């Protein structure tokens, strides 16, 4: 018998509050040199014996337009770089045929000036950012010359241009479209906020990335979001839509996040928004998952913790919400409704505590509580350990015209019921 409960205030999460946020009096250097000589890119691409597709994407030696020492915006850059690499093809319009690194020192910016910063597919460009970058009312997208359109998904491992952050990093977003960004290539998801590989960090020690993404929408991603390692990193009032493997990803020891107010839909292969491996003292509130290929909302890989509250989550294809071996996290007051398989769904998981939440017309059961032993199975249990125990607490709520009942918990180490709901 707790109090409901407290979600971190997002009054301050605003355009107007993240254009105060970088220093733009200090003007930076422009340099268009060699994609080996920076950390920033050997990090994820690796050697000198990895160079080799992008020698064939640029046709030549790789190059990146680098910012540094410095505040640079969209329209510096295309003054001081040759066409050929930076092109305004119509007024706002631009087409990057390099990548974009923001060095540890510099701050990069784009505006309302810009209608639209292309990035070629065929070319091979991307956005790396070790530093401070701000992305307001405007579009980026991935961009194919061949098709003279968006470069639509076609296959996992065709590149397409992404968006990456890397630790001690700052980043910000705002009422920004970017659409078909991102495939299956490790730090390439499509917009992705990362702490070094584990060797780079125990020399740089950076210190975990954080920043905002607001009011924007995110289309054809292969993840909209990723994370690893990242801090406090907000993510409120966007749409996430038609996406490909998820719509909102956070990964691997990330924590004290903020996803929130996000319409999350269309979800062409997996779950509009799953946390794991870890994702620790997060908050999930308010959001709309629906009709996404599988759950709504997963908690998986002992991502405890957390509190998911007050989000609509229905008509996904298999259950609202999942919790994968993710025990002690709180659902309060969710309405899941009208998904094809669960409601709520709880493999593996102690200590779960679903409070007020309505779980109704899901296609089986309201609740489904469940053991499973995962040692002959493709899982890493030395990365990811699990227990075979499942043991839950319900409280208030309502579940009702479920295909195959209320609720099913088999074999629990221990449930408790208390004022719920069961209409017949």
């Amino acid at each position: 018998e707790m109090a409901k409960p407290v979600l971190p205030d997002l009054s301050g999460y605003t355009t107007e509050a993240a254009l105060k946020k970088i220093a733009r009096n200090k003007p930076g250097k422009i340099t268009v040199a060699r994609m080996m000589e920076e950390t920033g890119l050997k990090e994820f691409i690796g050697g000198d014996n990895k160079m080799a597709e992008w020698v064939v994407r640029q046709k030549g030696i790789p190059q990146a337009i680098m910012i540094s020492d410095g505040y640079v915006n969209l329209q510096d850059l295309v003054k001081k770089v040759p066409k050929q690499f930076l092109s305004e093809v119509s007024p706002g319009v631009y087409v990057a045929r390099l990548p974009i690194l923001v060095k540890e020192t510099g701050i990069f910016e784009i505006d309302s000036k810009t209608k639209e910063l292309r990035l070629s597919q065929e070319k091979g460009s991307f956005i790396v950012s070790e530093g401070k970058m701000l992305i307001t009312n405007t579009s980026v997208n991935a961009w194919s010359e061949t098709r003279n359109g968006l470069a639509a998904y076609r296959t996992p491992d065709e590149f397409r241009p992404f968006v990456l952050t890397w630790g001690g990093s700052q980043t910000w977003i705002a009422k920004t479209k970017m659409a078909s960004m991102g495939y299956n290539q490790s730090k390439s998801y499509g917009v992705s906020i990362s702490q070094y590989t584990p060797n780079t960090a125990k020399v740089l020690k950076r210190g975990e990335p954080t920043g905002w993404i607001i009011d924007s929408e995110f289309a054809d991603m292969w993840y909209g979001f990723y994370c690893y390692e990242t801090r406090d990193f907000v993510v409120k009032g966007n749409t996430y839509r038609d996406n490909i493997v998820y719509g909102i990803a956070p990964h691997d020891r990330s924590h004290g996040l903020i996803i929130a107010e996000n319409d999350v839909y269309g979800t062409k292969k997996k779950h509009g928004i799953i946390i794991s491996r870890e994702v620790d003292n997060s908050f999930i509130f308010r959001n709309k998952s629906h009709n996404n290929k599988l759950s709504g909302v997963v908690l998986d890989r002992n991502s405890v913790g957390n509190i998911v509250a007050y989000n609509e989550i229905y008509q996904n294809h298999t259950d609202g919400i999942t919790l994968y071996e993710s025990g002690n996290n709180l659902l309060w007051g969710n309405r899941v409704i009208a998904n094809r398989r669960h409601g709520i769904r709880v493999r593996n998981s102690v200590n779960i505590k679903l409070y007020e939440n309505v779980a109704m017309a899901n296609g089986l059961m309201g609740v489904y509580g469940h053991i499973k032993d995962l040692n002959d199975t493709d899982r890493d249990i030395e990365l990811d350990p699990f227990d075979a125990q499942v043991s839950l607490i319900m409280v208030g709520g309502e579940l009702s015209s479920n295909g195959s009942g209320p609720l099913s918990i088999d074999s629990p180490l221990s449930v408790e019921l208390y004022r719920v709901s069961m209409l017949m």
